[PDB]
């Protein structure tokens, strides 16, 4: 186009331009305060209406990292504030783009942002344009790699509670059950679409494609393969852009995406018929969450073409990627009861298989039993599923978290504190949204939650690297890491943690936190404990826990509780360096 700019600002509007480009800059520089963001955005935005007006003037024929780029090499304060980015400034493009997009972080570790009901309301009766500008701020610059028009989209569920809890009788009650909901559905879209991002940087754009190819087939069955061929390649395509911080080139083709599912709804899912009377925003989110259509009467046999066939190693030979692709197509529509990474599991031993046989004399005899392969393959996480919610349903969350939490240290025990305690805790919610659903959607629910707390466990890994082995498990195979995690045992070689009794020790603070904040301390102890202690057993240390819960359960309803956690606390420390021998 003759002006890029003036395009996507023609085409999006004025207020998803704004959020977008608002989005976009609070993602990159996540340190500056938001009042200099909106100073930044306006400027970008009367550039494109001068641009949209006559878009022959100077400057308006440039590309839009360009432009970009060059409005966020002039903030104040920069070479101080990041200096890593500053040194992308220098460079041009698309050298400084991909140097941004290097230099981006996934930890800033900003203040936790507190529901505050009485103050929010009046912000929001004054100035509802800004206190909503506020929330796209503050959630893109705590999530750097957020689809800018799906946090459009929750900025709507945002207002929309606030329309309707403001001026009803009680503020909190009203609001805080809704904020926490939207919450979890945000943390949600963000972990996946952060695995997404992750897929591309650490394995590349063919293992996305194929991620995608298995998910929309469990999806939409009954589409045709080229019709999910073209899906996909869109999809990828949006995937690589929004990933890649085209938040503007993201927003058209996702929106031109749900367009085209929806135009063709009648030969891709009957369950699209809600999703397609919605707004734009709505409608693109809904088709994302979309429930799996009924499996098709006319499905074919598999056998014939995929073990039956005397001429596979041609066709396979003759072009590898579309006959897996088709492979893959066919057994994921069939399979929505399998999780995304066995079907890719079961594509990788299909493609083994062939490699294999076809090298032997006589190939088809070999092959004929490819599909007996996968049996092992799916029985083994049929099985963790099964233990783990059994488990989860007998104990519930805070034991199975535990549970996890001391699972999870023996595997990799120089693992930080914090970072152990928020995985185990975000893989035992896995047990409560999953193991209560039908019995045969939890295996893919599970596993394909698994993936998504495994991903940020390896996130977290890149900026804070301390384990070898959790380096392979994130680094060899997308489709391998949740049994590559699963296979890790105690490490032999870890030198237990030296004793400081400073770590163990309680106080009355404890006693005025919500019970959520206690867990958290009571399941940092506990991974503390294992690092000390590491070849005690699970047992062991689920009574010591409990002597510890008990302790702090006993203390904070005393009448003097600082001299009960000061008396009592000392003795419980040391038997319970006995208790773990
Ligand atoms: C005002 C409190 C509030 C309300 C509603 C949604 C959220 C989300 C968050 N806080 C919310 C956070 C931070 C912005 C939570 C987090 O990252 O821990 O991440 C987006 C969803
Ligand atoms: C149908 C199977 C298939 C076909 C083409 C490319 C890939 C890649 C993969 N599978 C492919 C995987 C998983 C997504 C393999 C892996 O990491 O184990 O990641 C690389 C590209
Ligand atoms: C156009 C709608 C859409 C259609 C089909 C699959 C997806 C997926 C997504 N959107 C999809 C998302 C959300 C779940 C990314 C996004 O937020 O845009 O991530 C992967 C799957
Ligand atoms: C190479 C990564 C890849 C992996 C798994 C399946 C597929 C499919 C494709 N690529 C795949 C294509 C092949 C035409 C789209 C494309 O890349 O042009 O169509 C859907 C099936």
């Amino acid at each position: 186009h003759k002006s890029e700019i003036a395009h996507r600002f023609n085409d999006l509007g004025e207020k998803h331009f704004k959020g977008l480009v608002l989005v976009a800059f609070s993602q990159y520089l996540q340190q500056c305060p938001f009042e200099d963001h909106v100073k930044l955005v306006n400027e970008v935005t009367e550039f494109a209406k001068k641009c949209a007006a006559d878009e022959s003037a100077e400057n308006c024929d440039k590309s839009l990292h360009t432009l970009f780029g060059d409005k966020l090499c002039t903030v104040a304060t920069l070479r101080a504030t990041y200096g890593e980015l500053a040194d992308c400034c220098e460079k041009q493009e698309p050298e400084r783009n991909e140097c941004f997009l290097t230099h981006k972080d996934d930890h800033p570790n900003l203040p936790k942002l507190k529901p505050e009901p009485d103050a929010q309301c009046a912000a929001f009766q004054e100035d509802p344009d800004k206190f909503l500008g506020k929330y796209l701020y503050e959630v893109a610059r705590r999530h750097p790699y957020f689809y800018g028009p799906e946090l459009l989209f929750h900025a709507e569920e945002y207002k929309a509670d606030f329309t309707e809890c403001c001026p009803a009788d009680d503020k909190l009650a009203c609001l805080i059950p809704k904020l926490d909901a939207l919450k979890e559905r945000i943390l949600l879209s963000s972990a996946k679409e952060r695995l997404k991002c992750s897929s591309f940087q650490n394995f590349g754009e063919r293992a996305v494609k194929a991620w995608s190819v298995a998910r929309l087939s469990q999806k939409f069955p009954k589409a045709d393969f080229a019709e999910v061929s073209k899906i996909v390649t869109d999809l990828t395509k949006v995937h690589k852009e929004c990933c890649h911080g085209d938040l503007l080139e993201c927003a058209d083709d996702r929106a031109d995406l749900a367009k085209y599912i929806c135009e063709h709804q009648d030969s891709i899912s009957g369950k699209l018929k809600a999703c397609c009377d919605k707004p734009l925003l709505q409608k693109s989110h809904c088709i994302a969450e979309v429930k799996e259509d009924d499996l098709p009467s006319d499905l074919p046999a598999l056998a014939a073409d995929f073990a039956e066939d005397k001429e596979i190693c041609k066709h396979y030979k003759d072009a590898k990627d579309v006959f897996l692709g088709t492979f893959l197509y066919e057994y994921s529509r069939r399979h929505p009861d399998y999780s995304v990474s066995l079907l890719l599991r079961i594509a990788k031993t299909y493609e083994a298989t062939l490699e294999k046989c076809c090298a032997e004399a006589d190939p088809p005899a070999c092959y004929r039993t490819v599909f007996d392969q996968f049996t092992p393959l799916v029985e083994e996480p049929k099985s963790l599923v099964k233990k783990n919610c059994d488990l989860f349903e007998e104990v519930g969350e805070y034991d199975f978290q535990n549970a996890l939490i001391v699972r999870y240290t023996k595997k990799a025990p120089q693992v930080s504190t914090p970072t152990l305690v928020e995985i185990g805790r975000t893989l035992g919610k896995v047990g409560s949204r999953c193991c209560k659903l039908p019995e045969s959607e939890r295996l893919p629910c599970s596993e394909n939650h698994l993936a998504l707390a495994l991903n940020r466990l390896c996130v977290l890994h890149e900026k804070t690297p301390v384990s070898e082995k959790i380096t392979k498990c994130c680094t060899d195979s997308l489709a391998e890491r949740r049994p590559c995690f699963s296979a890790l045992e105690l490490d032999e070689g870890y030198v237990p943690k030296e004793f400081k009794a400073e770590t163990f020790t309680f106080h009355a603070d404890i006693c005025t936190l919500p019970e959520d904040e206690k867990q958290i301390k009571k399941q940092s102890a506990l991974a503390e404990l294992v690092k000390h202690k590491p070849k005690a057993t699970k047992e062991q240390l689920k009574t010591v826990l409990g002597n510890f819960s008990a302790f702090v359960a006993k203390c904070c309803g005393a009448e003097d509780k600082e001299a009960c956690f000061a008396e009592e606390g000392p003795k419980l420390v040391a038997s319970s360096q006995l208790a773990l021998a």
